[PDB]
């Protein structure tokens, strides 16, 4: 019977650049979200998100190939560098054919795909890149990381929206006990804050428009909610079979023990009230681990701060812990970060590892007047210190009703 | 442990709009390729690609529904019925938290894409669709389909460029070993017959230009080969576990055995001379379903009809079946069909099946001239008669070098 735990971590968000900076900033309850330089807002009812500030690849990613990725193959790659360095394996040729990714994103290359369909309108066909098709399908970071790193074991790519994340950490985590693998290089990336992403999910009425108050706009849970907040950025994990990692003394951050998925089977872009989904999919993850949901410290949230996507994932809190749901505690980072799509559940469950490690919760800033009638802890505006948490549960949910959930073990 | 059955088979090709008139049509030799008519291609290297003809779905999606998908959801979504109606399994409430889906799209909705563009381009983001997301991206077959049947199950999408048929496929009957999930309806959907599509991958000197030949351009391993043929189109398949299938008495295709995975770590659009990871792939797959190569009698070849990948897939099908690599069959059914990228091996993995009912192989058609020094049995020109074949594998390769293979058992 194989374990897999996490050996590595690697991190680009609205908050830090690297895993601690990210951490240290969400702890301190920061907000990364910022008006929008990059694009002409004017005619957007959205002008503001998470952007990566000061993005710097130069010392990983050559003059050479950068022309040839998207934005968010390039925070792909450096996300999964950071990673894999600070995993410390070395790739041999023995070790090769044993070490894969299962990497992804939910809208992959936007800002290329607007790049090349401007210049086929503006001057034909003849003006499209050749790299165009690489250069912004979804699977691209697992093709150039593998390429990097010489990784010749499974590669895949799940591209499930938002539940990218979640899908490809806990694909990698199967493939390894399975035994297809020994090592993965898993999570997603995502840079959807261009002209498409910003006027798309706002055509679907979806984003938040509170313009005059960035830093206020992602508030989970609270009432005055209006949308989600676009975050860009990626997130990465080093997942290990567990006697591979002690036998060459890795350091290992936590054990990935379940992991849980369910379809809404509702409605193309809204849960069901109920959240039976969401509840489907953490029982799953629950009886995956072999465990009881009291055994939960802390569940990092899908809340995303849209009214009925928020209220969903209440329920079904409330309805899998029972009498146990208060004392359970829930934050969504997503009111510092924004929403990171593809690659939220990947930071995501980087912080649910954390959180084990330093035994403190990151708190849902904004949390003013939470809704009525439910009596969860959301750690409103500061972190929480915590005391014997074993375990730690992710959340993250996709547009087309697909959830997933996984749960990490203390050691 | 859990045995994974086919007992459901669902498809829209270039050669016909169902499983059987396609596999009528592969047996008989027939090219679907065509010259393009839906948009100018004066400007255009390529004119021609593999067209589904009289796209049909009047009786399956409504009117209100349609205009809230891309062309390849659509044909996913009816090739998705097809499946599901050809399994005869009954969805209950008892059932719908045991039944999934695992499908995905290599590029996902162009079309959709295009024209949400050329709108922003001409009137700005207020004339942006509310459902450009929901209507595009790759995982959005498997919303539907899930909504349309109560499917409360796992649902995945595996974005691998031209491996997604494959690898959707195979983690769909992981999913169903595992435990997570009785029956799953998996496969990949594709319409990348646009301007995009087209002008993109002819970017990249992928495509074959034989404009005044459009049905002898597809021609695998054949000297005057010159670049694949866009293909567009559909294959699912329902798979199911062994004892479920038996209880309900259900029609049994085929069983499949083994699923293996690689990455060539080698060149983002190309192969290396080698084929090594290709030969990784295959032996994967081999030692997955614990048989010897000599024991495969057809292999429905990744052969796309380029210089490069069609060498490296016979150096690779070499090295894996050693003395026994001429009397195995190896044919390329894109000859006929063309390349229908992430849906490739879904449709791909229906020819491998019905191989196994029918013991008939289809040909590689157009190889007039074969590469020297090749002695593989390549099934030019005429399907053949097989005698007592107990196993068929299907391989499906995609940019990033990321490769998979299944093995299919008759019975
Ligand atoms: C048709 C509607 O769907 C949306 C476009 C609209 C108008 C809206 C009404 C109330 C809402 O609260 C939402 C804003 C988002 C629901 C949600 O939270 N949807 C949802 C989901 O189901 C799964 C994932 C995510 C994610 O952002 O990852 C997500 O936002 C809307 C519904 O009328
Ligand atoms: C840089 C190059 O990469 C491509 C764009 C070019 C110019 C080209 C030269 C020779 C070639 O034969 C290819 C045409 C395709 C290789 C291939 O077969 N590539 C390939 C692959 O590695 C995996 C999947 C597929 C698929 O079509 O699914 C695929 O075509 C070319 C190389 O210089």
């Amino acid at each position: 019977k194989r374990r897999v735990v996490v050996t590595g971590l690697g991190m680009l968000s609205p908050v830090g650049n690297t895993v601690e900076s990210t951490w240290k900033a969400l702890l301190a309850g920061q907000s990364g979200i910022s008006l929008i330089d990059h694009f002409d807002t004017s005619a957007y009812a959205t002008k503001f998100a998470g952007l990566v500030k000061d993005f710097n690849c130069e010392d990983i990613i050559s003059r050479k190939e950068q022309r040839k990725m998207d934005a968010f193959i390039q925070y792909g790659i450096v996300a999964g560098v950071q990673a894999m360095q600070d995993s410390g394996l070395e790739i041999t040729e023995e070790n090769a054919t044993r070490i894969g990714a299962a990497i992804g994103s939910g809208i992959g290359g936007l800002g290329l795909i607007e790049e090349n369909h401007t210049s086929l309108m503006n001057g034909g066909p003849r003006k499209i890149s050749p790299f165009f098709v690489p250069s912004t399908i979804v699977n691209m970071v697992a093709g150039h990381l593998t390429i990097m790193y010489g990784l010749r074991g499974p590669s895949i790519s799940i591209a499930t929206a938002a539940t990218s994340g979640v899908h490809n950490i806990g694909h990698a985590a199967r493939i390894i006990a399975y035994g297809d693998a020994d090592v993965m290089v898993a999570g997603g990336a995502e840079k959807a804050s261009t002209p498409l992403g910003v006027g798309g999910f706002g055509a679907a009425r979806a984003l938040s428009t509170r313009n005059d108050n960035p830093q206020a706009a992602s508030r989970p849970w609270d009432k005055e909610r209006d949308g989600f907040v676009l975050g860009d950025g990626a997130g990465m994990l080093v997942l290990e079979e567990y006697e591979h990692a002690k036998k060459r003394g890795a350091k290992i951050y936590a054990e990935l023990v379940g992991f849980g998925m369910s379809s809404d089977a509702y409605h193309m872009t809204s849960p069901p009230e109920n959240g039976a989904g969401a509840a489907l999919a953490m029982a799953n993850a629950l009886r995956d681990a072999g465990i009881e949901a009291s055994q939960i410290g802390y569940v990092n949230a899908h809340g995303t701060s849209t009214p009925a996507g928020d209220k969903a994932e209440a329920q079904a809190v409330k309805t899998i812990f029972g009498e146990a749901a208060s004392r359970v505690l829930v934050s969504s980072t997503k009111s510092m970060t924004g929403h990171l799509l593809g690659a939220a559940g990947a930071v995501e469950s980087i912080y649910s590892i954390l959180a084990l490690r330093d035994q403190a919760v990151p708190p849902t800033i904004n949390l003013d007047n939470p809704d009525e009638g439910c009596d969860l802890d959301f750690v409103p505006h500061e972190a929480r210190q915590v005391s014997g948490m074993e375990y730690t549960l992710c959340n993250s949910f996709g547009f087309g009703g697909t959830n997933g959930s996984l749960i990490f073990k203390k050691i």
